[PDB]
């Protein structure tokens, strides 16, 4: 029989990406035939709880995915290999999310990239707007704003009147300008970062601050006063509403991430493209998130783990994760396979990546986060419906969100 290979295990939570890794590792083992890599797919819902007990019990895989909201505890407690290499070919946003105490604690694998603005070029042309104009847009609570008049021109009622025109009837809107809504990823986290505010800090909700107040007041205005985005009752409990209106030819600008590329490309019958995120008072600040693979410091085969991590961080190894156009390599030299997948389909994905070259805001998360996000949602729904006031809602919602998180964490300790 042939020689026994050293077996390295890799843990993750995403089924299609697990399938791409299996392809990547088959290629690794052809050139490194002394090592066999096995993937271990564990469901996301219990991933971090099960990792914590496996690592504590000395039964964790050799390599495992981490997110920004959970890596620190592992790094601080010596559970992770230091990643000792230059980071120049790795997405900086992802490197930054796994750097602690001056050390990088995982090999960047995937990025969400940034948020951008899908546009219906036929509706822009109908309004006399060139697609290039959508890259010049600025939102502001002050007189320097240019987003609001653009959105008003792109919002039209059944009689053909735009949102800026006397006699416009918001009850009879047939086409919206935009998708402002109670939507953290596509909308409000970007508005908060673009106003210099935070959403989460040190594991707690922290969105009751001046930057966030400005962001939410602007969004409440777009929806309830300008009528350039759908009423909040259409979007508060219905995360696909705006994408569905965009696909139906009823929305000019649709701000979203690369997660909307596949459904838009599959169904849109009109001419469409992607433009930059609008700049706010602190600049164009997008939400982003990344995933890195950490090496288990307790591995029985550390040299093999280091070889497998070098492969995973390489052009060839990481290209496998992007070649179906469904996930974005964090290795910069591997990103062309994702760009080329999309450009073959007529989509230039540049704006999702260009926005990362600036200030950013992290996607929030962490232990007990889901409980707190669930708690704030009814308060945010009323705010986006134009009821009460932004300041009093944010105060109350933050207290409710933190209380729900803390209960969940207390229940876990006991």
């Amino acid at each position: 029989p042939r020689g026994g290979k050293i077996v390295v295990t890799v843990r993750l939570w995403d089924e299609p990406i697990a399938a791409a890794y299996r392809q990547s590792f088959a290629a690794f083992t052809r050139s490194h035939p002394d090592i066999e890599v096995r993937t271990n797919l564990v469901a996301y819902s219990t991933y971090f709880e099960t990792l914590r007990t496996d690592v504590a019990g000395g039964s964790a895989d050799d390599i495992f995915w981490l997110s920004n909201a959970y890596f620190a505890a592992y790094a601080d407690s010596g559970r992770l290999m230091k990643i000792q290499t230059d980071a120049a070919d790795w997405e900086p946003a992802v490197v930054d999310q796994f750097t602690r105490s001056g050390v990088l604690w995982g090999v960047p694998q995937l990025t969400d990239a940034g948020i951008a603005v899908f546009y219906n070029a036929d509706l822009l042309a109908a309004a006399g707007v060139d697609p290039t104009q959508v890259d010049n847009l600025r939102w502001s609570r002050g007189d320097d704003d240019t987003l609001r008049p653009m959105l008003a021109r792109l919002t039209v009622d059944a009689d053909g009147r735009t949102a800026n025109t006397p006699g416009f009837d918001a009850r009879r809107v047939r086409q919206w300008g935009y998708n402002a809504a109670n939507d953290p990823q596509a909308i409000y986290l970007n508005y908060i970062g673009s106003a210099g505010g935070v959403f989460q800090r040190d594991g707690k909700f922290a969105f009751d601050n001046p930057g966030a107040i400005e962001a939410f007041r602007y969004l409440v205005g777009l929806i309830n006063d300008d009528h350039v985005a759908p009423p909040a009752s259409d979007t508060n409990d219905n995360g696909d509403f705006s994408r569905n209106q965009f696909l139906a030819g009823k929305m000019a600008l649709f701000q979203s991430g690369t997660y909307s590329l596949a459904p838009v490309a599959r169904d849109a019958l009109f001419h469409w493209g992607v433009a930059m995120l609008p700049a706010g008072p602190a600049g164009r600040v997008s939400v982003t998130n990344g995933i890195a693979a950490a090496g288990n410091s307790a591995s029985k085969h550390p040299d093999a783990v280091r070889q497998v991590l070098a492969w995973m961080g390489s052009t060839e190894g990481n290209s496998y994760l992007g070649r179906h156009g469904a996930a974005i390599p964090a290795v910069l030299s591997a990103q062309p396979v994702y760009f080329d997948y999309w450009s073959a389909r007529g989509v230039d994905v540049t704006p999702f990546f260009a926005v990362l070259n600036g200030p950013r805001i992290a996607a929030p998360g962490g232990a007990g986060f889901a409980a707190g996000q669930q708690a704030l949602e009814p308060y945010f729904d009323e705010m986006f419906l134009g009821r009460g006031d932004v300041t009093t809602t944010l105060r109350q919602a933050q207290a409710a969100a933190n209380a729900a998180t803390q209960r969940k964490l207390a229940a876990a300790l006991e």
